[PDB]
């Protein structure tokens, strides 16, 4: 579990959305496993705006930062898992480095702020979904 506070905006992982998110709805994107809600206290997290391919993760099933190096998010076929079929996740960026289902939520962040969250993994790559590219986040 885990989420983004910026501004007046909630953003968790669509498929760990609560009710609350979704009566708050500000934009939700399926391929991309991203929903945004609207929030009555304000957020001091920074959104990262920039083309970085590396930084740092949490990790929940570690209680543990790792530094990685990670891809330039693309269209990356992802398998079924419960919350999904099989299907192209857009915007993500993977790494090597553990990850486990209940990890999704989990802030990646290089030196200019958050970058993604952590979204999808297996076969010894996380996968991260990008917010940098949503420069809206940031009004
Ligand atoms: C973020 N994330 C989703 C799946 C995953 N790792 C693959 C996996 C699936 C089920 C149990 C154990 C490991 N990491
Ligand atoms: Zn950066």
């Amino acid at each position: 579990s885990g989420a983004i506070y910026v501004g007046n905006y909630r953003v968790v992982n669509r498929h760990l959305a609560t009710h609350n998110d979704w009566a708050n709805l500000v934009w939700e994107d399926s391929s991309r496993d991203l929903l945004v809600s609207s929030t009555t206290a304000q957020g001091c997290d920074t959104i990262a705006r920039c083309d970085c391919q590396t930084g740092v993760y949490y990790c929940s099933s570690r209680r543990k930062h790792y530094p990685v190096s990670f891809s330039k998010p693309s269209l990356i076929f992802v398998e079924a898992s419960e919350y999904y079929p099989a299907r192209y996740q857009s915007h993500l960026m993977l790494a090597v480095g553990h990850s486990e289902p209940g990890d999704c939520g989990g802030i990646l962040r290089c030196q200019h702020g958050v970058v993604g969250i952590v979204s999808t993994g297996g076969n010894g790559l996380v996968g991260f979904a990008d917010v940098r590219d949503l420069l809206w986040l940031d009004e």
